[PDB]
């Protein structure tokens, strides 16, 4: 599939998976999430071969935490993660 593995090997102008690294208090301005600081949302670009835009394709979650007053709390945030593109 056009993910991870695949596509950061090798360069190309393709529909592929991007890396992208998201900061959750600085760019997102969510205050929300304390654990962890951010995490690695990558994203999809590339030419397409009606004509296609390159898309995401599996989702994965992302496991975070958040506070209650000062008390730590664990949760699955879904589609979080883009683990693979495709042409649609
Ligand atoms: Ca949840």
């Amino acid at each position: 599939a056009l993910d991870a593995a695949y596509c950061f090997r090798n360069v190309q102008d393709n529909c592929c998976l991007r890396p992208l690294y998201i900061d959750f208090r600085k760019d997102l301005g969510w205050k929300w999430i304390h654990e962890p600081k951010g995490y690695n949302a990558n994203f999809c670009a590339g030419a397409c071969p009606k004509s296609p835009s390159c898309v995401s394709q599996d989702l994965e979650p992302l496991t975070i935490v958040y506070y209650v007053g000062r008390k730590p709390k664990v949760e699955q945030l879904s589609n979080m993660i883009v683990k693979s593109c495709k042409c649609s």
